[PDB]
């Protein structure tokens, strides 16, 4: 796992990787001469008593003026402290993880005039799998993601507390496990921990990737679905999704080619396959589903080189002799592409809801009502099919979109802001929506084909059998449920269907 | 402490009662009469051999066929067994009490035809402190909350599981606590448990009482605001909201002058204390907050009477020898009051958002920049203020109305429900996020008196000056924040500041 | 239609009137000597040269300081031009007219400080039929809705214009159809007309009438489609709704019966009556309607107060001689309650969709598929059921709150705001939508009823289907479909349904 | 305005072409093989008597039934009749022509096996400004747009009504004015009429077009209130954004640096043009427009690729001799780029707001209070802020996503669907609310630079202070607000300052 970083070149994939699993990472050495040319041109603007806001100059009254040594030194402590201001639940150490790697990513390319001994300290904490807490909620993506940065940067100074082996232990414990004593920050470094959009970004980062996950599960499970009723393989036929021109469908269709094959024994074995039309929540599956490829795909695209940006405040441009003020910590990119995610999330799950729907009714399903023998005495599949509308239906308030809500802080001089992370955070939620959807629909298709006593789909659709029945059984007679939709999602969330998809399909995988 | 019950009759503050702490009830001896006629008319149906749908029915084919009575009690635990669907994190204790004294209440009416025994069993889970599993999703709020309800029926059967003390324990095992042993239903009984809308109500109620303990703190937060900024008194003068009629804003004005008084040594210390106008969020306050009383009124009316419903299906009528099926579990009314109360909380938290902004602002609050002292390297509440506005800010997609969805279930029979879990459950995180803001408010409004040096506010608002100052100190220089938020966020979530309010103004207090 | 007006007393049915129809209308002599009592007082303390802000005080610098009084008239004409600042189409006349008679309202109350000959100007116009223009947009309701108020306020000084006859008129013109001269504003009467909820409260108090309408057409719409499908009338049984304890539901079930009896010659034709179980969509309609009854009765308490409001600023006593600065301009109250109608009227139009999606599905209306004979060519209803999907799914996005949003204006002076005009006007074009479901619901049970050869309906049902084949015939062969929907819509617009429902159920009726 | 269509080709700046006004429009020689071939195709296989669903069979009983020829084409004749029933006002003509087009476009790919003549028919009433009339509502866009599409179809029919010279006539006149007479369809050209989503990509069309248009404004607007406020350049810096890598944010600074340059005659004026800071509103709007250019981007691409899209269904191929039913009608992707487009329009509005408030504070503006001298008693642009605020904040609510909504119509076989048409058409009118806020901001910036006496700003924005100018005076003394509002509306709504922005920036320009 061990990753060497070229700064900026950070890929989706590897992205996923660091979201996914802990990493070993060493800075390419390549990056070094950027990085401390950088602090060198700080260096110069003070040891020159030049004056640099931002850089050596205090706050407000003092926003014009430079700084004491001794109390800019103090100004970094202070900043931290001040600013780890959130509040709510501690984020998981994934999502910290992907935090830390973004701010390194950052920080390594040499326009934040950082040490490079700070930038090796997140480094070394990643690597020892030492995580700090840090709230979920107070950042409003706008000068950057300050509380969570802050948070985070808390335990480089020695305070706060981190996670390790899923324990907290006090910032002092912590960085001994990491090989590390607390730090003391100089001019311009608490800004450059603190300014930026990697909170915003990981978390709009987490909710792509359950997109992802959910649009590959939900392929494996509409081709299941279409298989148990007896559907046609016509929908996807390329020449109607060439007819369009929408790649996302076109992609989409190939998909499902790829899935379902020409045909299967489980299709061959009914005189009429097509005979009647198929309804929209299967025969529309690439024209829907193709619009969220292509929502998901947009916004993978900006958060991809939101990843690689260079998001702190003021820029060093040492190349110039330059240090300058923008505004690239208002995430307002990152809004919009969580807002975006969310029709995706949202409209997967509305459509596998339809298909678990149609799967119910008897007229519809050439199945037994509910999925189950002995209907007069059981329920089956019923509730089921109810607990996947509830989830499906929480999706459409979720997806109001946060990339259009706006307050002014701090006396009207930040006055508008992206609110970047709710957007992404709500998405999390809306995956666990549109996942149990999914594993319900899962759970029907494959209790439809058992029925249909025998036959086998196509080879990919019958690994997708074999992952569920790996689990949970045939359901005979009534019992318990809920453990079983329990067993389905769990197998979703370790994207058990995930490799059944062709490769190169999803942004990120 | 021990709740005689008389059902039909919980009020408000009884329902508060027992969301908030354990308790012990016993049915007034007025109850058997109705129970035992209940009963006597479901097993007379069945004596005389009479077919009744809900009764002895089947289901499906068997919906107009009567059922072999020893199949009649198979078919009440697959009920059960196969509703139990749910999915999700377990619901915590107190909701799971206030669910089943809420169950307790309406089977207690006598129009359901069930057992006095299995009442009792629940009323011996409710006072052994045992409380059964239940999962947070699944319910739409129409037929019943069949998946919630059917999972802490499973407890009475020996099946599923429940928490005592803290920890979760086999059916059986916590059956044996609370002195039975595993239950066999009868005829109408599943049902009976099932059906009803007591998961919403109880998801909605206590989203009434969050509402209700954040207006409270919002009145006391509010007048400490006034005071620090030397805002007028003048706003809350009785014929201002005399001449409006609107009595929300009449309730609220007067407590208003309740707390602050005509006067204060603060108060007093400046010339002019109402010569220049206070900006909306002050001089405003009794018509915004006005207006959410009157919501949360509007909503607790609805849903004091929803508690005291009797909503299975269906109902059995002794009196005339009538079972009849209707859709009381079809939670709309549930449903609308939940979104009524988002409205409420949301513009609580939006108008303490902005009374925290004005406090930040040099200009308006005539206090030091972001309430500190030494601002040339200090931030302050800088960064507190940005926290309110996230969760502030969230607060307006989450206000998104779920009573205006539906999917139709169950091949279309259950073709319109009510989408009352989810309108109820979001309200939790959304006085979450202004329980957050008004914590951030009472920190402020406390540091910016405390630089009024040496002076004092009302007598009551000291109370809340002294409630904090408890847990967290005068700021100086700037320190690590967040602790300061959580402890007075926890003091608000301990209801530190409800007992402020005047007698009677809210619903359940 | 002679309205002799006794200030602060006018009824939700008086309002109604004023709405539907023009008026002729006096102030009652009783209502002198207050309103010239708080002319006097102004008149006192600008003659004992005292500083009142509001009434002799100029703005910002000049806010605290007295103005010549010679300024003292070009200011208040200088307010009323420069606050005229909206945009948008002109409102109809029937809602200028109903915005006129309230500011007349609430000036009348002898609180305002104005001279009653502008009350009498202001009477004088609605009298004669003379509606200033006033643009739709611009007000957020917090001090007033200053800008509709404004455009309306320059016809009384000869600026702006005014329709007559459908006719646009020189507001000279204008004055004179009145028989009026332009007149002069004095001291504190600029404000007196400028500030103020009446464009709020005109705007929602048409979105409840049309809600109202709307709920009263739904009864009767429901009750075909019963008839159409053969449906039950046990959903309505009193003991079920009474055993519930709402008071919307009681109600409104309460109209059903009375609409529907007992039994008809169609619900005769068919042996089982109840043997099945009703749709969800037929068999709720009291819990849901009800639900919605309740939402529209809690909105009308808040705007028939509002409506009675004395809503300007600052306010003059004159039994203390007292000025006083408060915040009623704040619609609060008014934005909660359009948000709540908004809940309203998309349910009432979702569960109407409903109901026509259950008359087009063979296996469950026991109609011919879409209502038609010959159903092998011809498409019957088929897509005008699509439309009444299109509108239905409309109403959820509208039904987005906007009580919820607020911008700070005047330098953070009007730091919270209502947004009160923009909840009411979306209303309108919700009601539009469920206007059309339910002229679609209304044709195709009307049809459904045809099919039933020769069978009757109740009494009250037969005047529904009677008033509808007056304007449009039995749909035999495919015809053009829009013409009979428009013709549906025009009739439920003008009310020909409102008088089926019994007296005193809703608000205003 | 002659356009020779190569089917399938049209281009962005086409597309805008003909939305803005009228065409003359002819097929390229190359589209009558295809289309022959189709058309061949379709009447061989009712030659040979063989079974094509969409083709030769009937409907319900017949969907599995061929059809007597004469029936055949009363058939067509039914389907148009029995579709058009749609709802709400009539389209503007512009929008009708663009859908025709859209028609012509999608039927001349040759896959649709309708006649050319019927082709011609559509492209006659093109070229002769013969508009049918299409209502505003009805389609949920999925299987297509049928109602408009039948609307529309009608008048070539002879049936339904057309607007020519803003006068409504008959069909055969209309016809007549086309140089036509009522034609009769043939098999499947009903079909191949009334399916695909041309209205649906319409409605999104004109929304993206009023994105851009806004976009443009919003440049030259933001440029003048940067030089009005006495701004900085420096967020402009291309370092700033090259370091952050995304592209919209580069492409906007770009332009802002275009249209500003490198200094001006006013921002010499000041020594420190950077020294102190600006807001976000100005400071940021490189990554907020820049966000807002990558939706509309991501928007038009789909669009784009939908204007050429092959819609209807079943599909003709003619070279392999195949009739295919797929879903082509499905209109998501469309859907999500209509929602997606709300962002953006929301968001420019939303950023114009804050800096017109920006402009208002006189403790941020460097300019008189609310941009008037002689502030005692003149209000100036105060109530202009206002109705800025009022139009801004509409957009919120409005920007909730359609695409997430959807309800099963037809008796479950069309289950689900996109709402597209509803999505884009609420475009309109949050471009109305963005259109009225920036005009707002144009007089406010054109105000405050003429308050710096005789200084001019760049190249670029004095044609903009000209543009503005020759409609609106100076803001002198208080006056009637509204008509320079409208007035500047109009210019905008006219394309005024769209030139001024460099070419190959929007996806349409």
């Amino acid at each position: 796992t061990e990753l060497t970083l070229k700064p900026g070149t950070l890929t989706l994939a590897q992205l996923r990787a660091i979201h996914a699993a802990p990493v070993r990472l060493q800075l390419d050495a390549s990056a070094a001469p950027a990085i401390d040319a950088s602090v060198a041109c700080v260096e110069q603007i003070i040891a020159e008593d030049r004056t640099a806001y931002g850089i050596n100059t205090g706050f407000g009254l003092l926003a014009s003026t430079r700084i004491a040594s001794h109390d800019l030194e103090n100004l970094q402590r202070s900043l931290v402290l001040s600013h780890a201001a959130g509040i709510g639940a501690p984020l998981d150490d994934d999502l910290v993880r992907l935090i830390m790697v973004l701010k390194i990513n950052s920080l390594s390319r040499g326009f934040s005039g950082i040490r490079r001994k700070v930038i090796d300290a997140l480094i070394a904490l990643v690597n020892a799998e030492v995580y700090p807490h840090i709230p979920l909620k107070g950042s409003v993506g706008a000068s950057g993601d300050l509380a969570p940065l802050a948070h985070m940067s808390l335990v480089l100074l020695g305070e706060g507390k981190a996670r390790y082996k899923g324990q907290w232990l006090s910032a002092t414990e912590a960085l001994a496990v990491a090989g590390l004593e607390p730090l003391t920050l100089a001019a311009k470094e608490g800004l450059a921990l603190l300014n930026g959009t990697q909170a915003s970004t990981a978390y709009a980062l987490r909710g792509l990737f359950y997109a992802e996950d959910l649009y590959a599960a939900a392929i494996a499970c509409g081709g299941l679905s279409v298989e148990a009723v007896l559907g046609s393989r016509s929908p996807f036929d390329a020449r109607i999704h060439e007819a369009r021109g929408q790649r996302g469908q076109i992609d989409t269709a190939a998909c499902f080619r790829d899935l379902l094959g020409d045909s299967s024994e489980v299709s061959l074995s009914h005189k009429n396959a097509d005979k009647v039309q198929d309804p929209y929540s299967l025969r529309c599956q690439p024209q829907v589903m193709g619009a969220c490829l292509t929502q998901l795909r947009q916004a993978a695209e900006v958060l991809g080189i939101e990843a690689n940006a260079v998001s702190d405040n003021p820029l060093v441009f040492a190349a110039e002799g330059d240090v300058i003020s923008g505004g690239n910590g208002h995430a307002e990119p990152v809004a919009m592409a969580a807002d975006n995610l969310a029709l995706a999330i949202a409209e997967i799950g509305s459509l596998s809801e339809r298909r678990i729907s149609l799967m119910m009714d008897k007229h519809m399903s050439q199945l037994p009502p509910f999925l189950v023998e002995n209907g007069g005495v059981n329920s089956g599949f019923m509730i089921a099919q109810v607990t996947a509308a509830a989830l499906a239906s929480e999706n459409k308030a979720l997806s109001h979109p946060h990339s259009v809500d706006s307050l002014p802080t701090s006396a009207n001089q930040e006055d508008h802001v992206s609110m970047a992370p709710a957007a992404g955070k709500r998405l999390w939620e809306m995956a666990e929506n549109t996942r149990g959807v999914l594993a319900i629909e899962w759970l029907g298709a494959c209790q439809g084909l058992d029925l249909r006593k025998g036959l086998k789909t196509s080879a990919k659709l019958e690994k997708a059998r074999q992952a569920l029945r790996s689990e949970v059984a045939h359901y005979d007679r009534d019992r318990f449920f809920a453990p079983d939709i329990e067993k389905a999602v769990e197998l979703l969330a370790k994207g058990s269907l995930t490799g059944l998809l062709p490769a190169g399909v999803l942004p990120s995988l």
